[PDB]
């Protein structure tokens, strides 16, 4: 009990971030105060709370966390974070109308003694942010912000750092967003993790990665991107024993280790684990609840692939249901919720549960993903939410920066989730040792200019259906999406789009290779567009339903409107 206090409970100043501000910005209170507590994590040793009510009548419950600031600097090769001052509380609210806000702070200590501050105003105009991230009432494929325009991710996985920590976020975050990335996906755990709330302890959070994640959180604010915040990974249930990085012998939720759990299996119904498991739901609302830029709370990586000893579905199933429960209850932005698991077809029994938000797939595969992609989308369209792709390479223990590093992989991925119904691009891993290095980004900004400028919510779009290829000599296949008004294909030549040492194509040709015929009633405007200089290459008007293909090396999109 490193932070304890034994004092008698009284507010000692406040400090307020500004009095005026924009709609969805962050307006945040310090609060330095004594008082009696053992563990200023826990809201039965002291809770901190802020009380916001609009001109409208909505009142806002915020709960307060614990912080301390720290000054960052590089050490040759390593992040380390000095602190400054002592720590202390605070509340970060986010307004979602504009106009005038009364707000006043109020504090408990596990005496029973209640303090607070007097009323202060502060007052709200309008900003340019688009407010939360939802699932779409137009579209339920879908996610859009607050405002209506739609979210569609496009990026991956940038799960942790170096040893460097939040410098090379500097370095990743800025390159993504300047070529159309917009998601990313962080852990919170296992504690080796960059941003590890459960470093040394499952009863107090780590206020150094606590303050990283901070960072890296405002940097993506400053870039337009938005994040899912991953609570947990399954090696911290998985047994050294049972492979595929465990972690469970050296998890803080591990009796060995000063933790409640004499097992994993003991995770989702002992008593003190799930009281401090809400705890942490509280810090994680408490700290960053206000940003927009959180996309979604993802309680586990993979939660399927805990130790066989520890998974019990049932079990499982309603754990879920109830932090689901719970974590919407405390959020007063009531951000998305999900889950994952290493499985791709997933598990239904909790897939279906009305708390989670979305659905997603993890895929590893090397041979013919793309038809496997396009099947596990069409599949999931049963759950009636948008489907994310959350993580996507090949099948090759992490040999893709050998066996591919021009990307082509990603490249297919991307294309063909897109353009299947997928809520946006698959993941990729590997965004350390491959995406940077080996300079993919420019995979993603020719995607991301494909498709920004279609209202994806309004389209109503469907597979491709109805179609009819005339090509000789060649094995061309199609993914598509077929809307009211435009009509979106990926074609692919089948005998090189699974071949990755050739360089990266040089601009297609002036000849024609075949042709497509679609269920449509023309006139038509037909554009085609390179996939990897990410440009119009040609348009035609046409008058009749057959498209002719022009010669390309791998891949070619098309962009067809219905006149
Ligand atoms: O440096 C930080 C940290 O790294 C840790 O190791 C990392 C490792 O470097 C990779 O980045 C790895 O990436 C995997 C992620 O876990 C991801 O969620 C996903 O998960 C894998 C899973 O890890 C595992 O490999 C699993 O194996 C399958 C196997 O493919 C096959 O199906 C077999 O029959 O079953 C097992 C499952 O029982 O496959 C999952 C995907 O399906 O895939 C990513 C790529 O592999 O993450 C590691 C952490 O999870 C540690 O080295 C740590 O010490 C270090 O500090
Ligand atoms: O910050 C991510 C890693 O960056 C590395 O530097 C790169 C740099 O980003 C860029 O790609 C340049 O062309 O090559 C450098 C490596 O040769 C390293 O600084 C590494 O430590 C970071 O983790």
């Amino acid at each position: 009990s490193r932070y304890k206090d034994n004092r008698p409970l009284n507010i000692l100043g406040i400090d307020i971030s500004k009095m005026e501000l924009g709609r969805y910005n962050l307006f945040e209170v310090s609060i330095f105060l004594q008082g009696s507590y053992l563990n200023p994590f826990d809201p039965q040793e002291i809770d901190v709370e802020g009380i916001f009510e609009d001109q409208y009548g909505n009142q806002y419950r915020v709960p307060g966390f614990f912080y301390q600031e720290y000054k960052r600097e590089l050490k040759n090769d390593y992040e380390y974070l000095v602190p400054v001052g002592d720590p202390y509380f605070k509340i970060r609210f986010s307004p979602i109308n504009i106009g005038s806000y009364k707000f006043f702070i109020k504090v408990k200590d596990k005496t029973g003694r209640e303090v607070s501050s007097d009323k202060y105003t502060i007052y709200v105009k309008e900003s340019e942010k688009p407010g939360y991230i939802r699932v779409s009432e137009k579209n339920w494929r879908y996610f859009k912000f607050d405002n209506g325009r739609q979210f569609l991710p496009i990026g991956a996985n940038i799960c942790w750092a170096t040893s460097k920590g939040t410098y090379d976020y500097d370095v990743w975050l800025p390159k993504c967003a300047e070529n159309g990335g917009n998601y990313f996906r962080v852990w919170l755990g296992p504690s080796w993790a960059t941003f590890a709330l459960e470093r040394e302890s499952v009863k107090e959070y780590d206020l150094k990665n606590a303050w990283k994640l901070d960072y890296v959180l405002n940097l993506a604010e400053k870039l337009n991107m938005y994040i899912m915040f991953c609570f947990d990974s399954y090696n911290e249930l998985r047994y050294q024993k049972e492979g595929a990085y465990p972690y469970w012998e050296h998890t803080p939720h591990y009796e060995k280790n000063g933790g409640p759990l004499k097992e994993p299996k003991d995770f989702w119904t002992n008593n003190e684990m799930i009281k401090y498991y809400k705890n942490k739901l509280r810090y994680i609302v408490a700290r960053y609840g206000y940003s927009t830029n959180v996309f979604a709370w993802e309680f586990w990586n993979q939660v399927d692939i805990i130790s066989p000893t520890a998974f019990v579905i049932g079990e499982v199933k309603k754990w879920h249901e109830d932090m689901a429960k719970y974590l919407n209850s405390i959020d007063p932005w009531k951000h998305l919720i999900t889950t994952s698991f290493a499985f791709s077809p997933g598990k239904p029994e909790i897939d279906s549960i009305s708390g989670l938000n979305f659905v997603q797939t993890h895929i590893y595969k090397s041979n013919r993903y793309i038809d496997a992609l396009l099947s596990l989308i069409a599949y999931k369209e049963k759950y009636r939410k948008p489907h994310l792709v959350g993580e996507f390479g090949l099948d090759a223990g992490g040999n893709d920066l050998w066996v591919d590093p021009n990307g082509y992989v990603i490249h297919n991925a991307i294309w063909t989730t897109i353009l299947s119904g997928a809520s946006g691009t698959a993941m990729s891993w590997w965004w350390d040792n491959h995406i940077h290095p080996n300079n993919l980004y420019f995979h993603y900004r020719a995607l991301a200019d494909f498709v920004k400028d279609i209202n994806f919510l309004e389209e109503k779009f469907e597979r491709l259906t109805n179609y009819k290829f005339n090509v000789y000599n060649r094995e061309i296949k199609v993914i598509g999406l077929q809307g009211k008004k435009y009509i979106l294909l990926w074609l692919y030549n089948a005998k090189e789009a699974y071949q990755y040492k050739k360089d990266i194509p040089n601009m297609d040709s002036s000849k024609f290779l075949g042709s497509i015929e679609l269920l449509i009633k023309p006139p038509i405007k037909v554009i085609y567009y390179d996939t990897y200089r990410g440009e119009k290459i040609k348009e035609l008007d046409l008058d009749k339903n057959v498209i002719p293909i022009i010669e390309f090396e791998r891949d070619l999109a098309i962009k067809i409107e219905l006149l």
